[PDB]
């Protein structure tokens, strides 16, 4: 119970790595805001798992990458925190949500509007969420940006996505320096290919191809990545800031 | 109690980061071999702290960087593990022992004999200790190499030390790939300036100058680094291998 009395926001925790992260932060005692855009049933299933495991959580709906997104998210976050604690304190922000489909877009096919959509959700919104979140965050808080090993491994069909993760990792670098005087750490956690429940992971042949990228010759589980995020959220990571944390299963060995 | 039933060797755990690491691994339930070169009293004090806290440990003497070093260390290690467990299994190796100066060596003054001594202790011995340790190591083991942020931050008067840490980090990269089929992870943890109990840390004016290197404007405590090492030793780090883990308090931010 390393996070008793703490409040956490995990963006995009209706499913996948964000669900696994929300579940683990709540097992540690955090009150978790389970954020989603569209899949309310999946958000409700994350919350229901947390409640059955003895924790506390509530859903927050906000489409990121559109006007009023940060405002909408913080309205629901602050109301839920205040009703459950009397306070609006935000100890932990995990920037996990993303436009992150498994379908490729090869460079010849990328459109200006896809560049805009990826960047709005994956780079701009995390920056503006950090800016708003720190108002509420005590000295000693945690900001965790979920990147990708693709910032270190060329994959042409993910160029547009990868650009936005490169921008996200700059948030880590420069905001770690900015926020250090407050004792707020800022780190990137980089997954590799990770089973998020999507249909591709139900095709054993494709999963075995995907698995070859890892030194361990398996795809990641959501919990493999979420276990690393959870450690970073704890006190014992205090001496790690501005860092790139490889949570890829040995996919970044060159 | 994340390391119940596991056996750990922390090289150079009579003092400093290694002592703090041995103490924390033992708090998690590991049986810790507390290795030292010549300060038996300091080793016996690490062991006595672990025993007062309810854990198990024993001292192992072996000078590294001399003929017969690995053999001598593993004689003492295996005897102590066999006496206490009936087995010689080694779950965790932390390559922490190293040679250094109080204030480095200007490049013009580095001698061949100094290059050899730094190499022998800080790079060669860790490789040969990994080579021997895996004979004993079950699937799912941990090898943790303690490096330095100086592999990323130019400091001329540390060129000789830093060469050896550059070599050590290559053990991490290449042995992570080699050992991945066994589920043994191999990672580097890189401290910045860290209070090891040396007399310089009793001089407040010098500590305040050293402190400016961290983004947090304090020197690291041994436990700041040891807490990161301890997490790497646990099951929840399973998806981290071949990594450079910054445990410097934001020293590479500048
Ligand atoms: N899985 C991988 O192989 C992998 C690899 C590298 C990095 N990552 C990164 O890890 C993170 C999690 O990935 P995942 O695979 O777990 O994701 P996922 O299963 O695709 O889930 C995406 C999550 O983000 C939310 N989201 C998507 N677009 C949004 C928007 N415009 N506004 C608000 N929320 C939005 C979704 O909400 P709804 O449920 O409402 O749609 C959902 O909760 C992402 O940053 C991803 O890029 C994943
Ligand atoms: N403290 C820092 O600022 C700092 C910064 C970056 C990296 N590091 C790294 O962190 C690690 C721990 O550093 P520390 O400052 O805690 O070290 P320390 O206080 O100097 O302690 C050194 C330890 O290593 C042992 N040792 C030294 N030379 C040995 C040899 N030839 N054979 C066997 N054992 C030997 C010592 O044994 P005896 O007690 O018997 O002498 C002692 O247990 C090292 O890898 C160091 O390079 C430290
Ligand atoms: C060598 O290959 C990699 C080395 C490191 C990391 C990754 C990969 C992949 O091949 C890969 C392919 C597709 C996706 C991703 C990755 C990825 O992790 C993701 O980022 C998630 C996305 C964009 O949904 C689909
Ligand atoms: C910019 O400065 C740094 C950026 C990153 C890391 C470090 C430093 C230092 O200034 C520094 C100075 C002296 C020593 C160390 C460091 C260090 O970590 C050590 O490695 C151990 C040694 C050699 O015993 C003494």
């Amino acid at each position: 119970s390393r996070l008793t009395g703490k409040n956490a926001l995990v963006t995009g925790s209706s499913r996948g790595i964000g669900r696994a992260t929300a579940v683990r932060l709540a097992r540690e005692g955090a009150l978790v805001a389970v954020h989603y855009a569209s899949n309310e049933a999946a958000a409700d299933e994350t919350v229901a798992q947390i409640e059955r495991e003895g924790g506390r959580a509530f859903p927050v709906r906000a489409e990121l990458g559109v006007a009023g997104d940060v405002h909408e998210l913080f309205l629901g976050l602050e109301q839920g925190l205040k009703e459950r604690t009397g306070e609006t304190t935000l100890d932990i922000l995990v920037n996990n949500a993303a436009v992150t489909g498994v379908d490729g877009i090869l460079p010849e096919d990328v459109t200006a509007e896809q560049l805009d959509r990826y960047y709005a959700v994956n780079a701009k919104a995390p920056f503006l969420l950090v800016q708003r979140a720190v108002r509420n965050m005590p000295d000693g808080g945690r900001i965790i940006n979920i990147s990708s090993g693709l910032t270190r491994c060329a994959v042409p069909e993910q160029v547009a996505y990868s650009m936005t993760k490169g921008a996200l990792e700059q948030i880590t670098l420069h905001m770690a320096k900015h926020l250090a005087p407050r004792g707020i750490t800022v780190n990137s956690v980089a997954p590799g290919i990770t089973d998020n429940g999507g249909a591709v992971f139900d095709i054993p042949e494709i999963v075995e191809q995907m698995a070859q990228s890892s030194a361990f010759k398996r795809v990641g589980e959501a919990g493999d990545v979420a276990d690393v995020v959870t450690f970073i959220a704890t006190d014992e990571s205090r001496w790690i800031t501005g860092a790139f944390i490889d949570a890829s299963g040995g996919t970044l060995l060159g």
